[PDB]
């Protein structure tokens, strides 16, 4: 489609200018209050933060360098700054600053207070199929930009993929994300979303991202994902198996598009076929959706997460909240010049 063709050549024009130029250094701590912590991380926190002269409530993800390097996450975070400050689509978090100082690197976000879909669905159970459909329509095109551009998201899950005050999706934490044109190798992904060639430690591709949809589908149908186990080792045994036990439920065109989401072989599985996207996108089971209106946002959605405004965090959990320490010290300088 001509119209599609032209929009993800001039997607790329744009994200390729500011892929070679980035952005650095657009902000610094103390233009920010510091609110409440929204998230942890071995390696790094996210903090709701409000900007001193303009108001405006941001998400800031603040990464401790010298954690990054000892847990081996150095080229992720600069993966995940690079490309975040370089994309534009309705579904993605946008990046508004960043910076460094002698002990973190920032990523200042859009914050969305309506909560991770991960809430969202354990609180109901399970999404019906058209409440499902209308998120995965956002994930599929979400998908089509990002793989358009070479990029592979690597982390899809429930808790990646914040709901909006529109009841739209979010897309959230870039931190595995990679600009790959052929094969990448790197292990990274939560257990129960892994692709099997993730788990047998191949070169991969960016079907590995259409996998994951097919596990994201399931389980917001199903309300549990579709390789559960107790442990990691057993859910890696059921996904390289490929066995998957649909609950009676599910629409024929539902186990229809996941077989071919879930297919264990990459070279037969939607999404990596000759015709790209387009098999998801006219498969049955999206034959309700009208592409371009998601992606305008005309489409009314499911639900409009409950909260009281810009600076609510009911939504998001309650933890310990930790000092942000900058040593007088520079710390990892090298490792981060390009930050
Ligand atoms: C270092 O730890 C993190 O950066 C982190 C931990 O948990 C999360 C979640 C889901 O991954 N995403 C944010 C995105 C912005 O709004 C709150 C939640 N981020």
């Amino acid at each position: 489609q001509e119209s599609v063709k032209e929009f993800l050549a001039k997607a790329k024009e744009e994200f390729l200018k500011k892929w070679e130029s980035p952005s650095q250094n657009t902000a610094q701590l103390d233009h920010f209050d510091r609110i409440k912590t929204l998230g942890t991380g071995s390696f790094g926190r996210v903090m709701l933060v409000k900007h001193k002269e303009t108001g405006n409530h941001y998400a800031m993800k603040i990464l401790d360098k010298q954690k990054v390097v000892k847990l081996k996450q150095i080229e992720h975070t600069l993966n995940e700054k690079r490309i975040l400050q370089a994309v534009n689509f309705p579904f993605l978090v946008k990046l508004e600053f960043s910076f460094k100082d002698n002990s973190n690197l920032y990523m200042v976000m859009e914050y969305v207070p309506g909560g991770e879909m991960f809430s969202h669905l354990r609180r109901i159970g399970r999404f019906s199929e058209p409440h499902a459909r209308f998120y995965a329509a956002q994930i599929v095109l979400t998908f089509e930009y990002l793989h358009s551009l070479d990029l592979i998201y690597r982390d899809l899950k429930p808790e990646n993929l914040l709901i909006d005050q529109q009841g739209y999706i979010q897309v959230t934490d870039f931190g595995f994300a990679k600009r790959v044109k052929g094969r990448t190798w790197t292990l990274c992904g939560t257990p129960e979303y892994l692709a099997p060639e993730i788990i047998l430690s191949k070169g991969y591709n960016k079907a590995v991202d259409w996998w994951a949809l097919g596990v994201l589908i399931y389980e917001m149908a199903a309300g549990y994902p579709p390789f559960f186990a107790d442990q990691p080792i057993q859910i890696y045994e059921k996904i390289v198996s490929g066995k998957v036990r649909f609950p009676s439920h599910f629409s024929s065109d539902l186990k229809d598009l996941l077989r071919n989401l879930l297919q264990v072989d990459l070279t037969k599985r939607f999404g990596n076929l000759k015709n790209g996207v387009n098999d998801i996108k006219n498969h049955k089971w999206f034959a309700t959706t009208d592409w371009i209106a998601i992606y305008q946002r005309k489409v009314e959605a499911p639900f409009i997460p409950k909260f009281k405004g810009p600076g609510d965090t009911s939504n998001f959990d309650d933890y310990e909240e930790e000092e942000i320490r900058v040593s007088i010290n520079e710390k990892c300088g090298k490792e981060f010049t390009e930050f």
